[PDB]
């Protein structure tokens, strides 16, 4: 029992460094950057303040040092003053239209929000809110449409007391569900808090991280939604979220070396921050690369991270952003 604690939760690991040349927190994110996504022509998207208000920032990767602004959300399905963002996910249609699904946690319950993002305005139509008794506890989604996606739940249960009896007891009840209009189902189940997911860029393989066992799953997606378990890598940190380059298909992971520090927040012994790479995920040996790694004098409680062009744009649970030169 302190045994399986011990090694879920990690709480050995420090951190050895791995410094990137020049790294420069991202004027005015101070209060998280848990998720983010960056589009094909080099507009990021960003969620924060994740539980000042709780906001979704955009950035314009192309700029010579990017200013974060902050997006306006507009419409009258949602109310913007419980807003608590988590994980998000794109969907760009055929039209060009760019849908942005939002992970909300507008109290105890989860809801998917969806958003079309209006360029000229640097704005958020709020379109549709989601929910449904097979997304108890969502943690992050990936889009395949304007409201379909494949969603982690990282605990079975929605009150927040017995979510951590949940976790605190290794119950290992998280779950994965396809959403679709027409068709919800429970895809793949049994993870020690999944959190991270995302699709290769062919729409074959779903990558799902589970956090507490350190593990990224590789699942085969099917033309019917179903997955099917294909390879399992692990790793000497808790993965968090899943970023993918759409032009090698590789991975780009946030993780937390040491879980203690990441879930019982002590300011003299803060998380520290760690990013890895993974290339040929699906080879005999997936080449992994620790890509930036320090113990939080800079960055605290890396969650993601993503590249465009040469730089690494890395985002946090409840801290600041860093965007680095590789
Ligand atoms: C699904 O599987 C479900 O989860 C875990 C193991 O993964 C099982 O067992 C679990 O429960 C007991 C409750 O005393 C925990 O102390 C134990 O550490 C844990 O592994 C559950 O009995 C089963 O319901
Ligand atoms: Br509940
Ligand atoms: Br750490
Ligand atoms: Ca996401
Ligand atoms: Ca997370």
């Amino acid at each position: 029992q302190k045994s399986s604690f011990q090694t879920r939760f990690n709480v050995h690991r420090e951190v050895t460094p791995v410094e990137l040349p020049n790294c420069n927190l991202v004027k005015g994110i101070d209060n998280g950057s848990e998720d983010l996504e960056i589009l094909p022509n080099g507009l990021a998207f960003i969620s924060s303040g994740l539980k000042k208000s709780g906001k979704i920032l955009l950035m314009d990767l192309n700029e010579k040092e990017p200013a974060v602004s902050e997006l306006e959300i507009i419409g009258n399905t949602l109310d913007i003053s419980s807003f608590n963002p988590w994980g998000i996910s794109t969907f760009i249609d055929d039209d060009n239209t760019v849908y942005l699904l939002v992970v909300n946690h507008p109290g105890s319950s989860s809801t998917v929000e969806v958003f079309k993002f209006q360029e000229e305005e640097k704005s958020l139509l709020h379109l549709k809110t989601i929910r449904h008794k097979l997304l108890p506890s969502v943690n992050d989604i990936v889009a395949v449409g304007p409201e379909h996606f494949y969603a982690t739940n990282d605990h079975y249960f929605i009150d927040p007391y017995l979510k951590s009896w949940e976790m605190h007891l290794g119950l290992a009840w998280s779950f994965v569900t396809y959403y679709s209009p027409n068709d919800v189902r429970v895809v793949a189940e049994g993870f020690d808090f999944a959190n991270g997911i995302n699709i290769s860029p062919d729409g074959k393989y779903v990558y799902i991280a589970e956090l507490l066992a350190h593990k990224i799953h590789v699942y085969e997606k099917h033309a019917n939604w179903t997955l099917t378990p294909l390879r399992v890598l692990s790793f000497d940190t808790l993965v968090d979220n899943i970023s993918v380059d759409p032009v090698t298909g590789d991975l780009w992971v946030g993780c937390h070396p040491n879980g203690m520090r990441i879930f019982f927040y002590d300011a003299e012994n803060p998380p520290g921050s760690e990013v890895l790479r993974i290339q040929d995920i699906l080879s005999e040996e997936p080449k992994v690369t620790v890509v930036y790694a320090e113990n939080g004098t800079v960055l605290q409680g890396s969650t993601v991270a993503a590249v465009y062009k040469g730089k690494l744009l890395i985002g946090t649970v409840f801290h600041k952003a860093l965007y680095c030169d590789l």
